[PDB]
């Protein structure tokens, strides 16, 4: 198979039942010769900011000197971005080479075992396990699909793990309480593990103590071991203070708008500085500072156009809408329209009430391959049509805010 058939052939796998035991994916990667057992990890879970998270720290711990897989979804221009080393996407011919290498095991085991299959995900992760090893990158930072505990993912035993944040989100699957979906989190918290995470509301910080009491893992906590005293706009961008119990790292700056992201970078920051101790490797504030300035991430409050002026971001429940919300009004001080793809959750309602309160023009429409309009392109095209001096945000799943990116420029 050539690149594109390729790719098809990822895409072309079954939806399977969600047992939550892995036996699928341990059973592929056994066949893979259990990479996921082999080298070093940084796991990454969290309702909001993990992509962020994630990114940052790979950038970090590549400053520093280590050569480093980074496992993210959903990708935004691109498949190939889901899976890099040293930041760069799994290149055409290795991915051809890779999903033939994970096919043909595949093939073997269905041929042992007639009815055997995997998911989408499943073959992903598997193929990622594998090539993070054949590369023999230091260490590979694995971003969460959904949940925690029993995510596709969860079939390693990382140096360090990272639980951004808790809010509402994915109900049908992690629960419809914050303790419900924290449970499902805190899974990825593993004994003698540290684990480095967010400011968590109540109801999740008891879940997450009860936890590491059990797991005796040492629990970093924003607002507590370490935070963000300091932070101002500086561009399309922040310059931020960095604080922990060794100090502080003044004029840090980084590519990203949203107060929230101050949050993730110091969860960056903390968890690669548990990385390097935990695994005796040196890191500077230097290193930090270089990974940080270095942290693009698309899709995330990235201004994409200037005239018209148009952004685009992946906020697309409660928690995040409230981010973004409480961003824009830092970012414009005159009416702006607000197209949202929230067409999708329940709740959407009160997402809407939330926009609607807020600002001047808001349009509602569907994601691709699911006030109101049909779609994103007719909504922006009234935009500029009734509200001309009013700039454009685009928000809703990554998949909207990808859908428009590739469009507008790739
Ligand atoms: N700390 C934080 N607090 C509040 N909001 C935050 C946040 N960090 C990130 N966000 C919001 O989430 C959006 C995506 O950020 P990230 O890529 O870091 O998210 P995740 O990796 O958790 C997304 P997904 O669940 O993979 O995707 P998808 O759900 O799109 O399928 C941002 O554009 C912003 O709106
Ligand atoms: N922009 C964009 N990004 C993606 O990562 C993406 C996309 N579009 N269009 C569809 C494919 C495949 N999608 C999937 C497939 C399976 C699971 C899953 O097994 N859970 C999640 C997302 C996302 N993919
Ligand atoms: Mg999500
Ligand atoms: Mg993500």
């Amino acid at each position: 198979m050539n690149y594109t058939e390729t790719v098809a052939y990822i895409h072309s796998f079954p939806r399977l039942a969600k047992t939550g035991d892995h036996r699928r994916i341990l059973t592929l990667l056994h066949a893979l010769g259990n990479p996921q057992q082999q080298g070093r990890y940084i796991h990454v879970t969290g309702t909001n900011g993990k992509g962020s998270a994630a990114n940052a720290i790979a950038h970090v711990l590549e400053a520093s000197g280590l050569t480093v897989g980074l496992y993210t979804s959903p990708f935004i221009m691109r498949f190939n971005e889901r899976i890099m080393i040293d930041h760069e996407p799994i290149p055409d011919a290795a991915l051809v080479n890779a999903v033939a290498f994970v096919r043909a095991a595949l093939e073997r085991l269905q041929q042992q075992q007639a009815d055997f299959n995997v998911t989408e995900f499943e073959f992903i992760t598997a193929l990622a396990y594998w090539y993070f090893r054949q590369r023999q990158v230091d260490v590979a930072v694995i971003e969460v699909g959904i949940g925690g505990d029993t995510d596709s993912t969860n079939v390693i035993t990382p140096v360090v793990s990272v639980l951004t944040e808790v809010a509402l989100d994915h109900q049908k699957l992690l629960g419809h309480t914050i303790t419900a979906i924290a449970k499902h989190k805190a899974g990825i918290i593993k004994r003698g593990i540290p684990v480095v995470t967010g400011n968590l509301v109540p109801d999740a910080a008891a879940v997450v103590a009860a936890k590491v009491a059990t797991t005796g893992s040492q629990w970093l906590r924003f607002d507590r071991d370490f935070s963000v005293p300091k932070a101002k706009l500086h561009g399309w961008g922040q310059r931020f203070t960095y604080e922990d119990q060794d100090g502080r790292i003044s004029d840090l700056e980084v590519p990203l708008v949203g107060d929230y992201q101050q949050r993730n970078m110091a969860i960056a920051i903390q968890t690669a500085k548990v990385y390097a101790k935990q695994t005796e490797w040196p890191l500077t504030p230097q290193n930090i500072r270089q990974g940080l300035a270095a942290s693009h991430w698309p899709a995330r409050l990235e201004k994409i156009s200037d005239t018209p002026l148009i952004v685009i971001d992946g906020a697309h429940n409660p928690d995040g809408i409230n981010g973004l919300i409480t961003a824009l009004k830092q970012l414009f001080s005159q009416p702006i329209t607000v197209i949202a793809g929230i067409l999708a959750d329940k709740d959407y309602a009160a997402m809407a009430d939330r926009l609607t309160a807020a600002f001047s023009t808001v349009y509602l429409v569907p994601v691709p391959g699911t006030r109101l309009k049909d779609s994103w392109q007719e909504a922006l095209a009234a935009s500029l049509n009734d509200v001309p001096d009013q700039p454009i945000v685009i928000t809703g799943s990554l998949y909207l805010a990808s859908a428009v990116r590739q469009t507008l420029l790739g």
